[PDB]
């Protein structure tokens, strides 16, 4: 018993919220970076390569067995808000084998 409630930080976060109805652990961090329409040398933000300002990590039992893409389809929250920022993202999920 120790509820840590995280509100709607960004659009992508709502995806993890769906998973919240299931027994699991969900870590979602979305930094992103808005582009300044004023334009000095700010909207030119593009330094990422593989730096990632968004990552979705969901842990069930903490023993990877099933394909990580399986749970990712459930949330469909990857590559939307971070792409708006201009950065990349990485998503990994650990869940016990679906073959039990």
């Amino acid at each position: 018993m120790a509820e840590h409630q995280l509100g709607p930080i960004a659009g992508a976060i709502k995806s993890k919220v769906e998973a919240a109805l299931s027994p699991t652990h969900f870590k979602l961090i979305n930094d992103s970076h808005k582009h300044a329409g004023h334009y000095a040398r700010d909207g030119s933000t593009a330094s990422d390569a593989g730096e990632t300002h968004f990552r979705l990590e969901v842990t069930s039992d903490a023993f990877k067995g099933l394909t990580l893409v399986k749970r990712h389809q459930l949330i469909y929250g990857l590559l939307s808000d971070e792409f708006k920022a201009g950065l990349h993202a990485l998503s990994m999920t650990t869940k016990t084998p679906a073959e039990q």
